[PDB]
Order: C-alpha cells, then structure tokens, then sequence
C-alpha cells in the first residue's frame, strides 16, 4: 500500500540514510510495494539463509549429511560465535551448525558451513544456478559486514533476495523436506524473531533472518502472514546511517507497522 511507501521514505529521512524495501505476494511473486528495489545493499547476517538453503541442497543431492559432526578450533572462532564458542571440544553438526547461523547469527558457524560448500565462490554460484544473476557472496565473516560505500562485495538488492527467498521457500529447488528444515530454522529465530512475534497479533507466522553490519547497515527477510501461514515476503535493507539504534528499530517498527495496517 502506498501508505507504507510513506513510511520508507520518512525512514530515509529520519536516518539520514539508503533504504530498500520490498513486498512481494509469495504465492505468485508479483511485487506489491518496492523502494529502490534493484539498488544493491550489504546482504549480512541475511545471507546465512542462503547459505543454509546451499546446505541442504546438497544434503538433498547426497553429498552432506545434517547429522554429521564439524570440528573447530580456539583460532576458527571470529567475532560474535556464541553456540561454536561453547562447544570447541564437541564439535558441532551440520544440522547444528545452520541452526546456529540462521537463529543466533553465530559467525564462527557460517564460515565453517562456507567451507562445507565450497566457500562464498560456490555459493555464487548456487544462486546464479536457481536464477538469481545480482547476488554475490565475496568475503567470509567478518569481513562481509564491512559495508563500503559503493562497494558491490556481499551484496543483494531487494528484489533479488526476495524473489530467492521465495523460490527457496516454495520452489521445487529443495525437496519438501529441505524447505521444511529451512523454514523451521527461520521461524526460531532468537534475534529478531521475538520482536515480530510479540508486535503482530497472535497467531500470525513468522519465518525471518535478520543482519546488522558496520556503517548503520542493517537488513532483514521475512515471509509472514496471518492464522499460521506465510503469504507475503517483506524484505527491507539500510545503509549509511549515523542514527542510534533506537532511532533505527523506531523506523523499523513504523514500517511494519503500516505494512499490517494496509494488510
Ligand atoms: Cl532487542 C533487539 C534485537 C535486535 C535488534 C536489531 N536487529 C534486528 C533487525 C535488524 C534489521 C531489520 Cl530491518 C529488522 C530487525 C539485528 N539483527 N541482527 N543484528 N541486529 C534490535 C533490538
Ligand atoms: Cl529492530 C526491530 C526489530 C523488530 C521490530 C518489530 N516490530 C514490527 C515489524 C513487523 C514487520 C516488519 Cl517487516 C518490521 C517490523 C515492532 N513494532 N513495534 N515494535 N516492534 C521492529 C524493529
């Protein structure tokens, strides 16, 4: 509905800052509201669906195996690994490690996942290969968050994520199983998750993975919907903010505000 567009737009100006925004209809992908929707923006912690999605993939094509277990060491751990911190002398499953990533953000997990793929080439690759040709995983964490003006590393539009998004969701590209896995992922995530689960009313569904990265950049995706089933995906991308991170959840919750009221 127009009137959200209002909302993006105060948001530009209130964080002083880029936003990207998309609607899309899941069922059919027709695009209901976009702002700046081919512009390129830091996918961050975003990109760990994607990745996963690679995951099982090849977990469907037999060559990974969600049960099998990952070992690490003190010098693998990066910047913000909270589950792989506590379990260097466990080592970790597959299966435990994209929960890791997708519901915690854990850092350390994504990179040992990117190397089970074959890193961020082959995850280029992967999307390339089911038709996304704009989004590109460059770096490994944590260097993917750095967010440089105008730098194309590690970056999707909004339009490219949530058209990949869907088809991971409800394509043929995973099997049922797969897509299930995924979405269970997504729907318990500890990070943004709560926030959206306790804003919109009962029983609506809530699939999401979010990212914050240097430079204000932040971003999220998510496909919602009411009485349990998901029939839109949302994704909303920033950059260049100097705003607090109160006045950029603020200008978050506007957006998705009207995004309910004009359901
Ligand atoms: Cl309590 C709280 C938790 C998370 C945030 C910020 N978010 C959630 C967020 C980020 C971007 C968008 Cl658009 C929506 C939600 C974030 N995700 N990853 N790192 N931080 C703010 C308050
Ligand atoms: Cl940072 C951040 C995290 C979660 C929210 C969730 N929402 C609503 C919301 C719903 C859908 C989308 Cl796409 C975005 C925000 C909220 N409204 N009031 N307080 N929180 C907002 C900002």
């Amino acid at each position: 509905h127009p009137e959200t567009l209002v909302k993006v737009k105060d948001a530009e100006d209130q964080l002083g800052a880029r936003v990207g925004y998309i609607e899309l209809d899941l069922n059919s992908g027709k695009i209901l509201e976009s702002f700046r929707p081919e512009e390129r923006f830091p996918m961050m912690s975003t990109f760990k669906v994607l990745l996963c999605g690679a995951v099982l993939s090849r977990v469907d094509a037999g060559q990974e195996q969600l049960g099998r277990r990952i070992h690490y060491s003190q010098n693998d751990l990066v910047e913000y690994s909270p589950v792989t911190e506590k379990h260097l002398t466990d080592g970790m499953t597959v299966r435990e490690l994209c929960s890791a990533a997708i519901t915690m953000s854990d850092n350390t997990a994504a990179n040992l996942l990117l190397t089970t793929i074959g890193g961020p080439k082959e995850l280029t690759a992967f999307l390339h290969n089911m038709g996304d040709h704009v989004t590109r995983l460059d770096r490994w964490e944590p260097e993917l968050n750095e967010a440089i003006p105008n730098d194309e590393r590690d970056t999707t539009t909004p339009a490219a994520m949530a058209t990949t998004l869907r088809k991971l969701l409800t394509g043929e590209l995973l099997t049922l199983a797969s897509r299930q896995q995924l979405i269970d992922w997504m729907e318990a995530d500890k990070v943004a998750g709560p926030l959206l689960r306790s804003a919109l009313p009962a029983g609506w569904f809530i699939a999401d993975k979010s990212g914050a990265g240097e430079r204000g950049s932040r971003g999220i995706i998510a496909a919602l919907g009411p009485d349990g089933k998901p029939s839109r995906i949302v994704v909303i991308y920033t950059t260049g903010s100097q705003a607090t991170m109160d006045e950029r959840n603020r200008q978050i919750a506007e957006i998705g505000a009207s995004l309910i009221k004009h359901w």
